[PDB]
């Protein structure tokens, strides 16, 4: 695993990426690392925000699969052509493998002006692969065709003309131990589809939430590497910020800066952090009536940003936001963990990282096992269409 440790790098709030190659001779590419989707797509036509794209005319071991995929989404899209192609990670698994490959050829707002990154790499489940669940993604096909282990793992690390570069591992087939202290913590996978878990209780500054769990999961519970942002639930969102303004209440900052749409500043190395209250998520256990936390602080939920105008301050970006979808465990989250996507097991592991950010009061935490009697079911069932219902599932 040490020949992967750093293999993934970016930009603050431009996701990770770990290079790949395509084809045969292999073209280069940086893919976005993200276990929010499931299709393995690259750039194959140009656009203006890419520096190189996947050019399929150039790859012997290329094969089409005459068939076009549309993946929209409520932020951007693209549209490209299926086919197939050797596939490597090269700070990866010593693997190549054939696996699908959309061929983008028409997007938008899908890529990111200076992200460095051309192509998708989602590590979700077949059940959210476009156009279908035939449409074998690449994870799947890396551990059908060689011996690699049903299991990767995540260490998202930290962060004037630009933006800071992040840096980070990703350990394909196993856990590396020098990446994480303390305990391993498991929940369950919910359902196979996104990466969905349960969140059975919510604390800001030891303080519950008092609500009840299922509106932790409305709709859905995802762990997604691709999302930079804490996303909650609208009434999730409405009670942590009220509870967050109360702690912080000796700093009167305005409506854009909760709303992440202004930032906020302080004299270089002068932050409050201690004003800012840790914010711990209690994930369902392994077993019944069992759960563990993950505590954050606000230096994973107030995202450093650069001040060109004012550059002898510290300013920052409020990076929890409001979610008509779920509750998104993004990078905010991420960052103060090492992350096992035990897919073998159907569980994902939290421990705390080798690499979080902290002070010298605070650190951010994996705490466990905590108990609760009679408990409720906390997850949400989606209003099932009929759309959904009448699809065959051979
Ligand atoms: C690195 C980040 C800053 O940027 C990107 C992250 C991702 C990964 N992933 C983010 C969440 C997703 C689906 C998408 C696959 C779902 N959401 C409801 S969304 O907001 O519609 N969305 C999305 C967000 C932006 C564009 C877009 F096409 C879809 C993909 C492309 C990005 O540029
Ligand atoms: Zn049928
Ligand atoms: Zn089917």
């Amino acid at each position: 695993f040490v020949e992967m440790v750093d293999n993934l790098r970016g930009k603050s709030g431009q996701g990770y990426y770990v290079e790949m190659t395509v084809g045969s001779p292999p073209q280069t590419l940086n893919i976005l690392v993200d276990t929010g989707s499931s299709n393995f797509a690259v750039g194959a036509a140009p656009h203006p925000f890419l520096h190189r794209y996947y050019q399929r005319q150039l790859s012997s071991t290329y094969r089409d699969l005459r068939k076009g995929v549309y993946v929209p989404y409520t932020q951007g899209k693209w549209e490209g052509e299926l086919g197939t192609d050797l596939v490597s990670i090269p700070h990866g698994p010593n693997v190549t493998v054939r696996a699908n490959i959309a061929a983008i050829t028409e997007s938008d707002k899908f890529f990111i002006n200076g992200s460095n990154w051309e192509g998708i790499l989602g590590l979700a489940y077949a059940e959210i692969a476009r156009p279908d669940d035939s449409l074998e993604p690449f994870f799947d096909s890396l551990v059908k065709q060689t011996h690699v282990p049903n299991l990767f793992s995540l260490q998202l690390c930290g962060a004037s003309e630009v933006l800071a570069s992040v840096g980070g591992s990703m350990i394909i087939g196993g856990i590396d131990h020098s990446l994480y202290t303390g305990s391993l913590w498991y929940t369950p996978i919910r359902r196979e589809w996104y990466y969905e878990v349960i969140i059975v209780r919510v604390e800001i500054n030891g303080q519950d939430l008092k609500m009840d769990c299922k509106e932790y999961n409305y709709d859905k519970s995802i762990v997604d590497s691709g999302t930079t942002n804490l996303r909650l639930p609208k009434k999730v969102f409405e009670a942590a910020v009220k509870s967050i303004k109360a702690a912080s209440s000796t700093e009167k900052f305005p409506d854009g800066f909760w709303l992440g749409e202004q930032l906020v500043c302080w004299q270089a190395g002068t932050t409050p952090w201690n004003i800012f209250p840790v914010i711990s998520l209690y994930l369902m256990g392994e077993v019944t009536n069992q759960s563990f936390r993950i505590t954050i602080l606000p230096q994973q939920y107030l995202r450093p940003v650069e001040d060109v105008a004012t550059s002898q301050d510290d300013c920052y970006k409020f990076a929890i936001s409001q979610s008509s979808t779920g509750t998104v465990m993004g990078a905010v989250i991420m960052e103060g963990f090492y992350v096992v996507f035990d897919r073998a097991r159907k569980r994902i592991g939290f421990a705390v990282s080798a690499c979080h950010v902290h002070d010298e009061f605070r650190t951010a935490a994996v705490e466990g096992p905590f108990v609760t009697l009679d408990m409720e079911d906390c997850g949400y069932n989606i209003p099932q269409t009929d759309e959904s219902r009448s699809h065959h599932h051979h």
